[PDB]
């Protein structure tokens, strides 16, 4: 599942 991690690392911005 790795490749959305760029999906959840941009969901846990400010």
């Amino acid at each position: 599942w790795y490749h959305r991690l760029s999906h959840l690392h941009s969901r846990l911005q400010d």
